[PDB]
């Protein structure tokens, strides 16, 4: 029914609602091909939202951003059509710049100091700010 | 293959890389099902973007706004399973604010002034702000 993907990567299993965030997070070249599926049928999810990227092999900082937005995602390595590896994006200890600290006060929001952040735990994920060293209250890419 | 919509639209003929800035604009509902196709392949385009929406059969307003953004859109409206009607924008002449002037130094942009702009040429589209006389270079609602 459609044009399967010859070489790149399916980025499956992605939290109902949430592909976009992480389409944007990833910020491919604006000539890439993509089919973004959003709340599609799921039988391990229920509903999900599905991310096909054609000619991009996601570097592992890309691929374990996207741990920070749905942590339960499959990355489907895609070459010759087949589906030769699936990788789960690993949640970073430590995090530079990328995010913005939640703490309005923090010299990194008042001053010319690059974020620094520091993962205390995984589930539920817990980041905390290097320099204020408050826990952030959400996840927002910079 | 994947599966088909039952009933809702299918927004083909997309500019290349204009499918978010449509769907932004539409502003579907959270839990809508949705399939957007980004710089896929087509005769008629050479290259487009595809914008499947099941459960919503778009409103007039709605397809007019699409237009300013991608002048070529096909707008398919789908019941069980089948393109019941093929539709066509309607490009305006006139336009009160909607967009944003993209000349950062319009009066519009500047002070709060309700942007307002003509549409000189629909082929090619061309959309002149009336404060500061320039044409736009992109639709920004
Ligand atoms: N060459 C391809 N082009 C486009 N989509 C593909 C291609 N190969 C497989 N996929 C997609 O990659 C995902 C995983 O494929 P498979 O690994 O075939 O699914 P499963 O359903 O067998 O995997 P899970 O058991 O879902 O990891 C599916 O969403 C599938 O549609
Ligand atoms: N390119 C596409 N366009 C439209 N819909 C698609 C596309 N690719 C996948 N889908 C839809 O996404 C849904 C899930 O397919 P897969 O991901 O194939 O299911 P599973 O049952 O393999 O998923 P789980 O592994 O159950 O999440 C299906 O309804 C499928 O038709
Ligand atoms: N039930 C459906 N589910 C999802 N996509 C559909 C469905 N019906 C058709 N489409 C899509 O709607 C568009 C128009 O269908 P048709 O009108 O069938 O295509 P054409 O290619 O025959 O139309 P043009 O000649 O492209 O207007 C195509 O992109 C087609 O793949
Ligand atoms: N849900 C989808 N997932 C991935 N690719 C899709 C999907 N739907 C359509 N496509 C792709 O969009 C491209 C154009 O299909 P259609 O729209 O079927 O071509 P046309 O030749 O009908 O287009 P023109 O009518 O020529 O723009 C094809 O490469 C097709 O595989
Ligand atoms: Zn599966
Ligand atoms: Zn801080
Ligand atoms: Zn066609
Ligand atoms: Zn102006």
């Amino acid at each position: 029914k459609v044009k399967k993907i010859t070489n790149g990567t399916v980025i499956d299993h992605i939290d109902a609602g949430k592909a976009l965030m992480v389409f944007k997070v990833l910020n491919v070249p604006k000539e890439t091909s993509v089919m973004i599926a959003i709340n599609v049928p799921s039988k391990k999810k229920g509903k999900k939202d599905i991310l096909k990227i054609e000619g991009i092999e996601l570097k592992k900082e890309d691929v374990d951003k996207i741990s920070l937005i749905s942590p339960d995602v499959t990355i489907n390595i895609i070459r010759n059509g087949k589906v030769v590896e699936k990788l789960k994006p690993q949640i970073p200890d430590e995090i530079e710049g990328t995010l913005k600290c939640t703490n309005p006060n923090c010299i990194t929001n008042k001053e010319k100091v690059r974020g620094k952040f520091k993962i205390e735990s995984k589930n539920p994920l817990k980041i905390r700010c290097y320099y204020c060293e408050k826990f952030l209250n959400e996840v927002i890419f910079e």
